[PDB]
């Protein structure tokens, strides 16, 4: 009937095919047809992606490879429960007006001048999203900016309010990139190759103050806007109280014992995912202290994500057990090794740069870490380089506002043309490319 | 500062007093203090009852029981799953208006009189909380009930509106009797014990179709209600449309999925949850369908209840592992074989009746299930027995509003004197009680 209840059949109709015309071993074809069906329903957003999530495990069982608790236990792996202790945070220092507060000391900073106060304004946006999230954060600030703009004169002169929400749409998008919450697909990537918070840091918080400000530069060069005006601000100077301040404790504490996982947990017992038992704590903390209801922190989290996460780790242990990832990687052997591990990451990074600009971030790096990291290449390792790449680059949606829920959420405004947004997300898309490249050939290695 | 927060700092000082003072050997009087310190909380309901069960693998990790991940795998057993497909068929039969159809189409069946049209009514709601839930159904029914009562003349005549409005929060309690789903505490029961659909619904439909008459017949004869009225109904008459077909369809389908379990997963490879994977196939056809979106399935569900589950099994894996059962059965071998069994059960029905008159549902259950029957008793085994009974009970609360949600959705109303509602619930406590007895006594032996 619908065009996504027709992209099913033709779904399964290529799955009965793989399933019936390949020249592979059973296990294997199998695997790859679970695959490309997998890829299909993800890509398309027939299915809610978490409603894909959920078949993964189904499509694994009612085909023999796993016991059925062996399949839904990875609907619980500690990484999920660190996003969970971080949507809590994110419940608390909304349900608390933290996050108005620092947004509004910071416009404050300003004394009363633009050329400042959007700087000021994505940088405060990316250390937000570093914990909260995308789109969350872009909503919270839409307001604000507009409220700026109340006196920019918006005529013949869109291209400043372009500049002030683009940039906080994707400085939002950026500062996602800086933590394992903030945004899903680096905790995908960590639960595949094991990472831990302060170790993804150290490939996060490097990439996105440099992609940040290049991008800032971009569209200041692409846009022209003035910023010269002052600042009618009327709202309330909202200050600090009891729920705020123990709110900031709570985070900043949170924060100091996940940088420093490693010497705490050495000296401590030496338990196995620390991150997720300090987030369960900060969860803990947050209750004990009076701070915050469950309620808030259910009707703020998304589930679907926590499910997600599951569903990309059963098809990743998928392609493990029927051990398709190392018959791709025998196959995929000669491309790699004919050509150089530069060219090979810098077309797996724009691939996924002008994939998510279709797809969903989350539901596009679930489906491609697992294979590119599974594979164990043959010429080169390089196990955790390629998934924090691609949960890099899931994330560096800067094309039409279907991409990513922040887009949109500032599209809504109604002021910004689909063409412009189009053209500064290619060039932006482009240099990301460049970057992750050089980053992953320096630093990375 | 607050009550709750300085009853939560005792049970610290009541957990290291046993800690310290305990001439038990140190896994056991470990096992015995977080069972005081979980108990004390969540009956006590100081921290919302699934912040106290993220709290037990924290408490079981940091005191070197288990490693972090084989405690977070029990937020992921099968049964969870289950409820998980339960409140998706909630969220369709009420997103799709199936359940209002139904009791519209049932309230028809009464062509304008009130003495057939309660009755009618408690049996419609019980079926209904067979899969929706105990809350939900009754708020949906509430407005049906007062809109039926709005030619009641509801002056010196509260007795019918109490009949009808206590009538339709105890049919909900009473139908979260008959399926795993429905009440969370049989699903806490059957993970327990390692119960199924049917295997449970053969415990639980003529208990419940015994416990609902006799309610009707206690409140009828305590409260004498007039009921010779007519229905001066005005509310549109509904009628079936596409998408409340394929919802009742695919309804249908997977309850006759779960009942026959048994014979088609023989035949088709032996899985080992079928129920779990016909709960996520019921997800995956109502979205194929478009008949619901998973935005509805994630404001409808209870997450806190699905990781209570897994709180509660985590406590029945310490008491397992740390030795903490075996020991507690070999120190109650003596009271339980003094006396009877029967009157060991009907010392347990009476205590949890009359416990979740105060407490929680779910948490009494997840609490008091994991020793009566990790106890594995020396003078007869009787291990689902007990479980069952308890979850029956937990349900069974009749008493002041507090303890159960519908009955406060009842008694908002503002016209139901608590006095009526407690001896009331307090005949039907004790009448509860003996069916219980004499139902294990005779038919779960």
């Amino acid at each position: 009937l619908h065009r996504n209840s027709l992209i099913v059949l033709a779904d399964v109709a290529l799955f009965l095919a793989l399933y019936h015309f390949l020249p592979f071993e059973h296990n294997v074809v199998l695997g790859i047809s679970m695959l490309a069906f997998i890829a299909v329903l993800w890509l398309t957003e027939a299915l809610h992606v978490t409603v894909t999530a959920i078949l993964v495990p189904v499509m694994a069982v009612f085909f023999g490879i796993f016991e059925t608790q062996a399949a839904l236990n990875n609907f619980a792996n500690s990484i999920i429960f660190l996003f969970l202790g971080g949507f809590a945070l994110a419940a608390a220092m909304h349900h608390q007006g933290l996050d108005k507060v620092i947004a509004d000391k910071v416009l404050a900073m300003a004394q009363g001048k633009m050329s400042v106060a959007v700087f000021m304004l994505f940088g405060v946006t990316a250390l937000l999203s570093m914990w909260i999230s995308n789109t969350a954060t872009a909503a919270m600030m839409l307001p604000l900016v507009l409220g700026v703009l109340s006196k920019v004169d918006a005529d013949k002169q869109r291209s400043t309010y372009v500049f002030v929400l683009l940039g906080v749409a994707y400085s939002a998008s950026i500062g996602g990139i800086a933590t394992l919450v903030g945004s899903p697909p680096n905790a995908i990537a960590a639960a595949e190759v094991g990472l831990s918070f302060t170790d993804w840091m150290k490939f996060g918080l490097p990439t996105a103050m440099m992609m940040l400000p290049m991008a800032i530069a971009i569209l200041y060069f692409l846009l022209k806007p003035t910023l010269n005006g002052m600042f009618e601000l009327d709202r309330a100077p909202v200050n600090w109280d009891k729920g705020k301040v123990v709110t900031l404790g709570i985070f900043g504490l949170t924060v100091f014992l996940w940088i420093f996982s490693s010497p705490i947990n050495a000296a401590l017992g030496g338990f196995k995912s620390f991150d997720t038992l300090v987030a369960l704590g900060a969860i803990l903390m947050l209750s004990f202290a009076r701070v915050v209801h469950w309620k808030e922190i259910q009707k703020t989290a998304d589930w679907g994500v926590l499910l997600l996460f599951g569903g990309g780790l059963c098809l990743s242990n998928v392609l493990k057990q029927t051990g398709t990832s190392v018959f791709l990687a025998n196959a995929l052997s000669d491309m790699v090794s004919h050509m150089g591990i530069f060219v090979v990451i810098l077309v797996v990074a724009t691939f996924v740069v002008f994939l998510t600009e279709f797809a969903s971030n989350t539901a596009s790096a679930a489906l491609l870490i697992p294979v590119f990291a599974t594979v164990a290449e043959a010429f080169g390792m390089s196990p955790v380089l390629l998934s924090v790449l691609i949960a890099v680059a899931a994330s560096c949606a800067f094309m039409l506002p279907v991409a990513t829920p922040p887009n949109a959420i500032v599209f809504a405004s109604g002021h910004i043309k689909q063409s412009e947004m189009m053209r500064v997300g290619l060039y932006l898309n482009i240099a990301c490319i460049g970057l992750l490249t050089a980053i992953a050939m320096l630093f990375w290695q």
